[PDB]
């Protein structure tokens, strides 16, 4: 077993790919994952990490967050922006939802400390029926489902730090308070990718509160950078956080905030050691039983970078002060001053 760091990847997932076989054309490409694949064996960690077995999602799993007819739509093949491979999607995007269930599995039961799913396409925007933002099926989310229907796990934390905002994944647990979903992501007053995700959406009927929107607005000016993510995890995340006690951990790891993405695809200037500092600070909870998923990032550097900075976190290894601007500020007491009326460490903001 190694109680130690884990790891899923398959190169079946590559196959989700257009047939005209351009990076450009198409922003969500195989070479996401395969260039961090090559960048952990050349860096060692993948030496050090254990490597599980990935499968592919049953439909019987996959309909533990969509609707069938989405399952058998996107699930089984027989015979504008968005592609989608008639021959190897279907089975790419159920390994993706599989190797996460697989690898969080592993790490729940206390098999493995903590692990990275190298997986695509992504899952947070993927809705009971519908698909968006290059996502299909919603990896990160099935795989919290499955660990309450077959694990009895009583609160799990999803924490969202890719910059846009997974409406896939707060739709699936709005009324659930044993799921606690946390995302921060650029918002800009619901006028960026997606749209939604306003700090007001706290939940609803028994889940009354377990939804927390850290959404940045203001713009970028200036951008958002490593000291406003800090202040946000440090004076909102973590302390909701602590208080909620989660016995597991998942995050939907998407790297398009850091450094290099322009103002559709990001617009941030985050770090990818910041990202390694804030998957730290996340293994505190849950007794360090955490998972990270891979959303989005299109710039490889970006995300080969950060990537290679959370998993050495993960392992136990290591590596300034700057005050968060007045749109940070603004934007984090509007969330404080709305979820005072819900958590404890809150109430007096
Ligand atoms: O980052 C993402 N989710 O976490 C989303 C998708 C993406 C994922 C991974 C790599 C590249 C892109 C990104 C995306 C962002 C924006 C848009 C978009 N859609 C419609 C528009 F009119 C304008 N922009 C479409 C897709
Ligand atoms: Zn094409
Ligand atoms: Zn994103």
């Amino acid at each position: 077993p190694r109680f130690t760091t884990g790891l899923v990847y398959d190169t079946l997932m590559l196959k989700h790919q257009c047939t005209c076989g351009s990076s450009s054309s198409h922003p969500e490409h195989a070479g996401r994952i395969q260039s961090i694949w090559s960048r952990l064996q050349e860096t060692g960690l993948r030496g050090k990490c254990e490597c599980i077995r990935g499968r592919k999602a049953t439909l019987e799993e996959l309909q533990t967050v969509h609707s069938e007819a989405h399952t058998l739509l996107y699930g089984t093949n027989p015979l504008s922006d968005t592609i989608w491979n008639e021959v190897h999607s279907a089975g790419a995007a159920r390994l993706a939802v599989g190797c996460v269930v697989e690898l969080v599995f592993k790490v729940a039961t206390g098999e493995l400390k903590n692990g990275f799913a190298v997986v695509r396409p992504p899952g947070h925007h993927a809705e009971e029926s519908t698909p968006m933002g290059f996502c299909y099926f919603n990896s990160v989310a099935v795989a919290a489902k499955l660990l309450q229907q077959r694990l009895s796990v009583s609160k799990i934390l999803i924490v969202d730090w890719d910059v846009h905002h997974g409406n896939g994944t707060q739709q699936a647990f709005y009324s659930d308070p044993s799921v606690l979903y946390m995302s921060l992501h650029r918002y800009d007053d619901g006028n960026f990718f997606p749209g939604s995700g306003a700090p007001d959406e706290v939940g609803t009927g028994p889940g009354v509160g377990f939804n927390v929107n850290m959404a940045f607005t203001g713009g970028l000016d200036p951008p958002m950078g490593d000291a406003e993510y800090l202040a946000a995890f440090r004076t909102v995340v973590m302390p909701i956080a602590s208080e909620f006690a989660p016995d597991v951990v998942l995050v939907s790891s998407g790297f398009d905030a850091v450094e290099g993405h322009p103002t559709p695809l990001g617009g941030y200037n985050l770090s990818a050691r910041c990202f390694g500092y804030l998957t730290k600070q996340l293994m505190g909870l849950a007794g360090g039983r955490i998972v990270l998923a891979l959303e989005g990032g299109h710039d490889l550097t970006a995300i080969c970078d950060a990537s290679e900075a959370c998993v050495s976190a993960l392992l136990g290894n290591e590596l300034l002060q700057q005050r968060p601007n007045a749109n940070a500020v603004r934007s984090m007491e509007k969330v404080m001053e709305i979820h005072s009326k819900y958590w404890r460490c809150l109430q007096r903001h």
